[PDB]
Protein backbone atom coordinates (compact mmCIF):
# COMPACT_ATOMS: atom_id res chain seq x y z
CA UNK A 1 0.00 0.00 0.00
CA UNK A 2 1.21 3.38 -0.61
CA UNK A 3 -0.06 7.10 0.02
CA UNK A 4 -2.70 7.76 -2.44
CA UNK A 5 -1.37 10.99 -4.79
CA UNK A 6 2.24 11.16 -3.53
CA UNK A 7 4.48 10.97 -6.05
CA UNK A 8 8.11 11.86 -6.10
CA UNK A 9 10.82 12.37 -9.07
CA UNK A 10 13.92 10.81 -9.43
CA UNK A 11 17.32 11.28 -10.89
CA UNK A 12 16.36 10.31 -14.52
CA UNK A 13 12.86 11.54 -14.53
CA UNK A 14 11.40 8.20 -12.84
CA UNK A 15 8.04 8.36 -10.44
CA UNK A 16 7.15 6.61 -7.75
CA UNK A 17 4.70 6.15 -5.10
CA UNK A 18 5.59 5.81 -1.40
CA UNK A 19 3.82 5.33 1.88
CA UNK A 20 3.72 8.73 4.36
CA UNK A 21 3.02 8.94 8.00
CA UNK A 22 2.91 12.34 9.19
CA UNK A 23 3.74 12.91 12.75
CA UNK A 24 1.86 12.73 15.88
CA UNK A 25 3.48 16.60 16.32
CA UNK A 26 4.82 19.06 14.39
CA UNK A 27 8.09 19.51 13.47
CA UNK A 28 9.74 16.05 13.70
CA UNK A 29 12.23 14.36 12.08
CA UNK A 30 11.52 12.78 9.19
CA UNK A 31 12.30 9.07 8.61
CA UNK A 32 13.09 7.33 4.84
CA UNK A 33 11.78 3.29 5.11
CA UNK A 34 14.17 1.38 2.93
CA UNK A 35 12.05 -1.99 1.80
CA UNK A 36 12.87 -5.46 2.04
CA UNK A 37 12.73 -7.47 -0.77
CA UNK A 38 8.20 -7.43 -0.59
CA UNK A 39 7.64 -4.19 -1.46
CA UNK A 40 5.81 -1.58 0.67
CA UNK A 41 3.80 -4.36 2.22
CA UNK A 42 2.05 -4.59 6.09
CA UNK A 43 5.45 -5.16 7.14
CA UNK A 44 6.37 -1.60 5.90
CA UNK A 45 2.88 0.07 6.99
CA UNK A 46 3.89 -1.46 9.95
CA UNK A 47 7.17 0.57 10.24
CA UNK A 48 5.48 3.72 9.45
CA UNK A 49 3.30 3.11 12.33
CA UNK A 50 5.38 2.27 15.02
CA UNK A 51 7.83 5.50 14.09
CA UNK A 52 4.77 7.38 13.97
CA UNK A 53 4.06 6.41 17.81
CA UNK A 54 7.86 7.15 18.51
CA UNK A 55 7.69 10.46 17.49
CA UNK A 56 8.67 10.82 13.99
CA UNK A 57 7.52 11.11 10.80
CA UNK A 58 8.00 8.02 8.09
CA UNK A 59 8.26 8.22 4.19
CA UNK A 60 8.54 4.42 2.71
CA UNK A 61 8.97 4.73 -1.04
CA UNK A 62 8.17 1.98 -3.59
CA UNK A 63 11.33 1.09 -5.19
CA UNK A 64 10.00 -1.37 -6.74
CA UNK A 65 8.14 1.17 -8.89
CA UNK A 66 10.84 0.79 -11.52
CA UNK A 67 9.59 -3.02 -12.48
CA UNK A 68 6.37 -3.56 -10.85
CA UNK A 69 4.78 -0.10 -9.46
CA UNK A 70 2.31 -0.60 -6.33
CA UNK A 71 3.99 -4.02 -5.78
CA UNK A 72 2.42 -5.41 -1.61
CA UNK A 73 3.84 -9.03 -1.19
CA UNK A 74 2.67 -11.34 1.66
CA UNK A 75 5.66 -13.49 2.63
CA UNK A 76 3.72 -16.12 3.85
CA UNK A 77 2.30 -16.76 0.62
CA UNK A 78 4.18 -19.17 -1.53
CA UNK A 79 3.53 -17.43 -5.01
CA UNK A 80 4.09 -14.07 -3.62
CA UNK A 81 7.36 -15.32 -2.01
CA UNK A 82 8.58 -16.30 -5.81
CA UNK A 83 7.41 -13.04 -6.96
CA UNK A 84 9.74 -11.11 -4.50
CA UNK A 85 12.86 -13.21 -4.81
CA UNK A 86 11.96 -12.44 -9.07
CA UNK A 87 11.93 -8.76 -8.40
CA UNK A 88 14.85 -8.65 -6.22
CA UNK A 89 17.00 -10.59 -8.48
CA UNK A 90 16.39 -8.03 -11.68
CA UNK A 91 16.85 -5.24 -8.50
CA UNK A 92 19.15 -2.31 -9.52
CA UNK A 93 20.61 -1.30 -6.54
CA UNK A 94 22.29 2.28 -7.96
CA UNK A 95 19.15 2.96 -8.52
CA UNK A 96 17.53 1.72 -5.27
CA UNK A 97 20.09 4.29 -4.17
CA UNK A 98 18.84 7.21 -6.32
CA UNK A 99 15.37 7.06 -5.63
CA UNK A 100 16.40 6.45 -1.75
CA UNK A 101 17.93 9.86 -2.74
CA UNK A 102 15.26 11.63 -3.77
CA UNK A 103 12.94 10.50 -1.34
CA UNK A 104 15.24 11.76 1.33
CA UNK A 105 15.31 14.90 -0.27
CA UNK A 106 11.12 15.00 -0.22
CA UNK A 107 11.23 13.96 3.25
CA UNK A 108 13.65 17.04 4.16
CA UNK A 109 11.41 19.56 2.49
CA UNK A 110 7.93 18.37 4.01
CA UNK A 111 5.88 21.09 5.70
CA UNK A 112 6.33 19.53 9.38
CA UNK A 113 9.79 18.42 8.50
CA UNK A 114 12.38 19.51 11.76
CA UNK A 115 15.21 19.39 8.67
CA UNK A 116 16.35 15.94 10.23
CA UNK A 117 16.45 12.88 7.90
CA UNK A 118 17.06 9.50 9.02
CA UNK A 119 17.15 5.88 7.14
CA UNK A 120 15.70 2.82 8.28
CA UNK A 121 16.58 0.00 5.82
CA UNK A 122 15.53 -3.96 6.22
CA UNK A 123 16.96 -7.12 4.40
CA UNK A 124 16.87 -5.47 0.86
CA UNK A 125 16.21 -1.87 2.96
CA UNK A 126 19.24 -2.73 4.93
CA UNK A 127 22.06 -3.44 2.06
CA UNK A 128 20.58 0.26 0.99
CA UNK A 129 20.71 1.78 3.81
CA UNK A 130 25.14 0.94 3.68
CA UNK A 131 24.90 2.48 0.38
CA UNK A 132 23.21 5.71 1.27
CA UNK A 133 25.45 6.02 4.61
CA UNK A 134 28.21 5.44 1.74
CA UNK A 135 27.25 8.53 -0.21
CA UNK A 136 26.21 10.84 2.84
CA UNK A 137 22.39 11.65 2.18
CA UNK A 138 20.84 11.55 5.97
CA UNK A 139 22.05 12.48 9.06
CA UNK A 140 21.46 9.21 10.31
CA UNK A 141 21.04 5.49 8.96
CA UNK A 142 20.29 1.97 10.46
CA UNK A 143 20.26 -1.39 8.53
CA UNK A 144 18.59 -4.60 9.49
CA UNK A 145 20.03 -7.50 8.29
CA UNK A 146 21.81 -5.94 5.19
CA UNK A 147 22.04 -8.57 2.28
CA UNK A 148 25.74 -8.29 0.50
CA UNK A 149 27.17 -5.62 2.51
CA UNK A 150 30.95 -7.90 3.30
CA UNK A 151 31.08 -7.14 -0.55
CA UNK A 152 30.62 -3.38 -0.10
CA UNK A 153 33.21 -2.81 2.66
CA UNK A 154 35.75 -1.12 0.52
CA UNK A 155 33.01 1.71 1.20
CA UNK A 156 33.88 2.24 4.63
CA UNK A 157 35.81 5.32 4.86
CA UNK A 158 33.06 7.09 2.45
CA UNK A 159 30.38 6.92 5.66
CA UNK A 160 30.42 10.89 7.18
CA UNK A 161 27.28 10.46 9.17
CA UNK A 162 26.46 7.88 11.70
CA UNK A 163 25.28 4.38 10.54
CA UNK A 164 24.18 1.49 12.95
CA UNK A 165 23.62 -1.82 11.55
CA UNK A 166 21.99 -5.04 13.50
CA UNK A 167 23.22 -8.39 11.92
CA UNK A 168 21.79 -12.08 12.23
CA UNK A 169 24.83 -14.25 13.35
CA UNK A 170 22.62 -17.71 11.92
CA UNK A 171 22.44 -18.66 8.51
CA UNK A 172 18.54 -18.74 7.44
CA UNK A 173 17.19 -18.57 3.56
CA UNK A 174 20.24 -15.57 3.55
CA UNK A 175 23.31 -17.02 5.06
CA UNK A 176 24.47 -14.42 7.33
CA UNK A 177 27.42 -12.60 6.58
CA UNK A 178 30.87 -13.01 8.06
CA UNK A 179 31.20 -11.72 11.76
CA UNK A 180 35.00 -11.32 11.36
CA UNK A 181 34.97 -9.63 7.55
CA UNK A 182 32.43 -7.18 8.99
CA UNK A 183 33.75 -6.19 12.16
CA UNK A 184 37.14 -5.53 11.09
CA UNK A 185 35.70 -3.74 8.50
CA UNK A 186 33.12 -1.46 10.07
CA UNK A 187 35.64 -0.93 13.32
CA UNK A 188 37.91 1.13 10.85
CA UNK A 189 35.38 4.03 10.74
CA UNK A 190 33.99 5.26 14.07
CA UNK A 191 31.00 6.29 12.44
CA UNK A 192 29.80 2.90 12.15
CA UNK A 193 27.88 1.06 14.73
CA UNK A 194 27.29 -2.68 14.25
CA UNK A 195 25.54 -5.05 16.66
CA UNK A 196 25.10 -8.81 16.41
CA UNK A 197 22.33 -11.49 17.31
CA UNK A 198 23.45 -14.46 18.24
CA UNK A 199 20.54 -15.90 18.47
CA UNK A 200 18.54 -14.51 15.42
CA UNK A 201 18.89 -14.89 11.13
CA UNK A 202 17.81 -12.44 8.79
CA UNK A 203 14.12 -11.52 9.48
CA UNK A 204 14.08 -11.42 12.93
CA UNK A 205 12.60 -8.35 13.27
CA UNK A 206 9.12 -9.19 11.76
CA UNK A 207 6.66 -11.42 13.71
CA UNK A 208 5.34 -12.38 10.13
CA UNK A 209 8.74 -14.48 10.10
CA UNK A 210 9.33 -17.91 10.17
CA UNK A 211 12.77 -16.10 11.77
CA UNK A 212 11.63 -14.00 13.92
CA UNK A 213 13.11 -13.80 17.26
CA UNK A 214 11.19 -11.59 19.97
CA UNK A 215 14.61 -10.46 22.29
CA UNK A 216 16.87 -9.95 19.06
CA UNK A 217 14.20 -7.84 17.45
CA UNK A 218 12.98 -5.65 20.81
CA UNK A 219 16.75 -5.24 21.35
CA UNK A 220 17.65 -3.77 18.13
CA UNK A 221 14.27 -1.79 17.74
CA UNK A 222 15.42 -0.02 21.06
CA UNK A 223 18.89 0.60 20.03
CA UNK A 224 17.28 1.69 16.56
CA UNK A 225 15.01 4.07 18.19
CA UNK A 226 17.79 5.12 20.86
CA UNK A 227 19.93 5.69 17.77
CA UNK A 228 17.31 7.85 15.60
CA UNK A 229 16.11 9.85 19.13
CA UNK A 230 19.11 12.68 18.00
CA UNK A 231 17.29 13.73 15.35
CA UNK A 232 14.41 15.02 17.67
CA UNK A 233 13.82 18.87 18.51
Amino acid sequence: MLTEGISIQSYDGHTFGALVGSPAKAPAPVIVIAQDIFGVNAFMRETVSWLVDQGYAAVCPDLYARQAPGTALDPQDERQREQAYKLWQAFDMEAGVGDLEAAIRYARHQPYSNGKVGLVGYSLGGALAFLVAAKGYVDRAVGYYGVGLEKQLNKVPEVKHPALFHMGGQDHFVPAPSRQLITEGFGANPLLQVHWYEEAGHSFARTSSSGYVASAAALANERTLDFLAPLQS
